[PDB]
């Protein structure tokens, strides 16, 4: 649960992502895959990528980065009222993609990392705190649906 002050910070930070959604999306996925190579194995269409150069040169990775961040952004803009938006994602990720919640933790931290990297000195403590809380909320609501499904 975030205050309106914190949501305002979240959506302000998100304005940065939206000025270049593909670049941000790409770098988030690269940070995930290089930081936690086991995550790469969940994507049959990215598992072929072995090097970060190949990742960087992949237009399809950028495209998926756009899909992922577009979805997260739509969820963030709901300011916590995202049951309708989140439920199909939780279901697809638990039942089809089989993504354990740990990996959602991974990508959460990766987003924080990328924002600092692309906006050094421009991602303040208050903004990081708000964004972190937002991603925790997201994760926690997914986790609840995972439990429902008995998914580990
Ligand atoms: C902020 C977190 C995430 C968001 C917003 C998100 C969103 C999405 C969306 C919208 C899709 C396409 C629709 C669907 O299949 O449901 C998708 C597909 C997929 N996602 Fe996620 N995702 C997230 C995190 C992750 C993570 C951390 C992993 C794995 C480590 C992952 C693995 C996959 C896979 C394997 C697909 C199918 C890709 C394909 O074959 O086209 N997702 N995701």
């Amino acid at each position: 649960g975030l205050s309106d002050g914190e949501w305002q910070q979240v959506l302000n930070v998100w304005g940065k992502v939206e000025a270049d959604i593909a670049g941000h999306g790409q770098e988030v996925l690269i940070r995930l895959f290089t930081g936690h190579p086991e995550t790469l194995e969940k994507f049959d269409k990215f598992k072929h990528l072995k090097t970060e150069a190949e990742m960087k040169a992949s237009e399809d990775l950028k495209k998926h980065g756009t899909v992922v961040l577009t979805a997260l952004g739509g969820i963030l803009k709901k300011k916590g009222h995202h049951e309708a938006e989140l439920k199909p994602l939780a279901q697809s990720h638990a039942t089809k993609h089989k993504i354990p919640i740990k990996y959602l933790e991974f990508i959460s931290d990766a987003i924080i990392h990328v924002l600092h990297s692309k906006h050094p000195g421009d991602f303040g403590a208050d903004a990081q705190g708000a964004m972190t809380k937002a991603l925790e909320l997201f994760r926690n609501d997914i986790a609840a649906k995972y439990k429902e499904l008995g998914f580990q």
